[PDB]
C-alpha cells in the first residue's frame, strides 16, 4: 500500500521533509540521493533518528538508484531552474518516476524558460509520468490566493507578495539577493539588480504572475521586473556570507513584477528577500480589487516558511502520481490535499 | 446550457446575489420567491435593472412555482435554522430541486439540530437532490482554513473567529445579539447570553467547530459556549433597532465555542457581532498550532462580508447540483469553484 517515495537531494529542505515522511504510515522512503554530502550513511542517522536501512545514494548513481528501488515519485529539492535540475529530471522521467520539485521557477516556467520547459514537458509525456513544483510559492502564495479568489465576481487587479529571511537558506541564496554588495555592485551586468528584459534567472514573482494569468484564464501581454537593493540603518551580520554588513551596503533585494493582460486585468507581486532588523518577520499578502469591492485580502504573519515548503510538497505527492503525463502547473491541480488526523 | 436557478427568498442577500447572477452568461434565473415583499413585480425593476420578464412569486405558491419553472438549484436566503427553513426545503426537495442555503446553522447542523437534520437528509436522499449551506462561514472561514490546514503535519489546536457589524443585517439579527438590552436583560432565560447547555439556537462558531471536527476526521467529546455582552464607552446609534445605545448598554455579543475531541485536538472559535466604534472593521482570523510550529495563521482585514456571502453561494451552485443526494456539508466538497475570466 505505502507510496514509494525517493528524496532527490538531501540538504536543509529534504532533510526536514524526511523527518515528517518517516512518521507518515501512508509513505515509504525507498531511496535518498545527495550529490556528495553524507553519501554512504543511513539517512536516519543523518536526521537524528534510528537507522532506517536506506543509505544516501551518490548524484552520479541517481539513474540506477531509481531503476532499482522503483519509486512512484521523487521529491526533487536540489536547484531553482529547469536548466539546473535538467540532469535530475531526465534520471526521473527515463525511469518512469513522477516528480514534485520545490525548484522555485517550476511554479510556472513556460515563459522564463520556454525551451527547456517544452523539452521536459514532451519528455515526461514520453515516459508516462508527471512534473509538478513550486513549494511555498505554489501553496502558501498561489493556492491560498486561488481559494480566496473563488469569492470574486470580477477581478480588476491582484496585488500581493511575500517577505522571507535571505540569511537562513545559505550562501548561494544570499549571493543571488546581493547580500554583500555595494549599491554599485548590485546594479551592473554581473549583478542581481541588473535592469534588462534579458535578465535570467527571472524572479519568483515573475513565475507567480504567470501562475495567476494561467489560473484566471487571462492572456499575458508583458511582465516587467523592477529590482532595487534593500539596506539597513544599522550593521547586520549574515551567517550565509559569514560577516558584518556595513550601514548602506545591500542587505538583500526587492523585486516587483507587473503583468498586463489582453483582458485588462493587472497582476502586481513584490518579493522582499533580505537580512532582518529586530521588527522583521516573514509575511505573505494577497489582495484582490474588483467585485466584491474595497479589496478582498488575506495576510499570513510570521509563517514558518521552510517547514511549509515541505508540507506543501507532501500535500502534493498523491496528486502528482495521479496527475496526467507531462509538465502540470498546480493551477491545474485540486487544492493541496486536506489535513486529516490518523496519518501520524 | 445555462443552469436553471431559483432565488428562494428575495431580501438584502438574494437581492444582491441576483445582480451578479444576471451578469453571468453561465446561469438563467427561472424563478424569484419572496414571502410578501415585492410580490407581483419584475425582479429586475426591484434591483434597478431593466425588466427580465420574471416576477417575484409568493411564499405560499413556492411549491407550484418550482414544479413549473423546473430549476436545478434554489439559492435559499430566508432564515438561519433547519427548523425555520423546513417549509422551504420541503418545497424544494419534493420538486427534485437541489439547494445551497446561506442559513448559518447549515454550515454543520448535525449536532445543533440532529432531529430535523436527519429528517432533511433522508428527504433530499428520497428526491435525488442535494442540501448544502453556510455562506460566509462555509467559504471565508472554514474553506480558507481548510486550504491553509493542508500545510500542517500535525494540528494540536485550531484558534480562530470573525467580527461582523451586527447593525447592517437588520433588526432581527440585532435583537438576537442583545443590541438594545441591559447587562441583566442580556443574561436571563428569555435572553441571548443565557448560559445553559440547552440554549438554542446555537452560535455560528458551534456549527463551525463541528465543521472542522468533520473536516479533520476527529471525534467530538463536547462543545461549550461562553456568551458575554459587548458594550461601548460612548453612545452608539443602531439603524437595526432604530435608537441610541446608552454607554454601558449591550452593543452586541461575543461567543467563544470550545470543542474537545477523543484525539486530544482542541478547537476554539470566537464570534464578535456588535455595533461598531470608529476603529472597528470586519475581521476573519484562523491560526493552527502544531507542526509546522509557531502558529500557521491567516487574517482577512475588513472583508466585504455581505457580498462574499453571495459569491461563496455562487461558487457552490454547480458543485451542489453535481453533489450526491442528501445533506452534504462543504468539508465533503472541493474548494469553492475557482475564479476564471469570461463568465462576465
Ligand atoms: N519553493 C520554495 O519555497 C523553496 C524553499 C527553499 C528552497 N528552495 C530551493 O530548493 C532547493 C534546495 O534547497 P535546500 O536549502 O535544501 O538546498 P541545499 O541545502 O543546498 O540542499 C540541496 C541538495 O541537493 C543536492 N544536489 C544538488 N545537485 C544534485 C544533483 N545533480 N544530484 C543529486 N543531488 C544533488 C545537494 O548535494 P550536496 O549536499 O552533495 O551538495 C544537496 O544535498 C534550492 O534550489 C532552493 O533554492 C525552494
Ligand atoms: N451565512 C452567512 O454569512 C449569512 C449572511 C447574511 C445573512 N444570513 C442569513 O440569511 C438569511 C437571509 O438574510 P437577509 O439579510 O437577506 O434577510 P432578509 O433581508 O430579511 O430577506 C429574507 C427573505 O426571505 C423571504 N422569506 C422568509 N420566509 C419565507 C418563506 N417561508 N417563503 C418565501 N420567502 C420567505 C422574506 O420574505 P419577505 O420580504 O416577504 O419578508 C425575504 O424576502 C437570514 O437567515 C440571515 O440570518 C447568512
Ligand atoms: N528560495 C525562497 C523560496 C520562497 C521562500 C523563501 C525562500
Ligand atoms: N448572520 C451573520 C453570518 C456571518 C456573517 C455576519 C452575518
Amino acid at each position: 500500500s505505502p507510496l514509494r517515495v525517493a528524496l532527490y537531494g538531501f540538504g536543509n529542505q529534504n532533510k526536514e521533509m524526511a523527518k515528517m515522511l518517516v512518521e507518515r504510515k501512508d509513505v515509504e522512503i525507498v531511496a535518498v540521493i545527495s550529490n556528495k554530502s553524507n553519501v554512504g550513511k543511513d539517512f536516519g542517522e543523518v536526521i537524528g533518528l534510528a537507522p532506517q536501512g536506506i543509505l544516501v545514494t551518490a548524484g552520479l548513481d541517481a539513474a540506477e538508484t531509481l531503476r532499482t528501488t522503483n519509486p512512484q515519485i521523487a521529491m526533487l529539492s536540489t536547484l531553482s531552474t529547469v536548466g539546473d535540475i535538467e540532469s535530475q529530471l531526465r534520471a526521473c522521467a527515463e525511469n518512469k518516476v513522477n516528480v514534485y520539485t520545490i525548484a522555485e521557477e517550476l511554479t510556472f516556467s513556460w515563459t522564463s524558460a520556454p525551451e527547456k520547459t517544452k523539452e521536459m514537458d514532451e519528455l515526461f509525456k514520453e515516459h508516462n509520468v508527471s512534473l509538478i513544483g513550486g513549494g511555498f510559492l505554489d501553496g502558501a502564495c498561489c493556492d491560498m490566493a486561488r481559494t480566496m479568489a473563488a469569492m470574486m465576481h470580477k477581478i480588476d487587479k491582484l496585488d500581493g507578495g511575500l517577505q522571507y529571511n535571505v540569511d537562513h537558506y545559505g550562501q548561494v541564496l544570499a549571493i543571488a539577493h546581493g547580500v554583500g554588495l555595494s549599491e554599485e555592485e548590485f546594479y551592473a551586468e554581473n549583478g542581481p539588480g541588473w535592469t534588462s528584459p534579458t535578465s535570467y534567472p527571472k524572479s519568483y514573482v515573475y513565475n507567480m504572475n504567470d501562475w495567476f494569468a494561467s489560473a484566471f484564464g487571462l492572456t499575458v501581454i508583458k511582465t516587467e521586473e523592477v529590482k532595487t537593493p534593500t539596506k539597513a540603518p544599522i550593521e547586520l551580520y549574515s551567517e550565509a556570507i559569514g560577516r558584518a554588513i556595513p550601514v548602506g551596503q545591500c542587505t538583500g533585494m526587492i523585486v516587483t513584477a507587473t503583468t498586463t493582460t489582453e483582458e485588462g486585468v493587472i497582476i502586481v507581486e513584490k518579493q522582499v528577500g533580505k537580512c532582518y532588523e529586530d521588527g522583521d518577520e516573514d509575511m505573505v499578502f494577497m489582495n484582490l480589487e474588483g467585485n466584491p469591492t474595497g479589496g478582498v485580502g488575506f495576510t499570513m504573519k510570521n509563517p514558518p516558511t521552510p517547514a511549509m515548503t515541505n508540507t506543501i510538497a507532501i500535500s502534493r505527492m498523491f496528486q502528482t502520481v495521479d496527475a496526467p503525463a507531462g509538465y502540470i502547473t498546480t493551477d491545474k491541480l485540486p487544492t493541496m490535499e486536506a489535513y486529516v488526523h490518523g496519518r501520524l
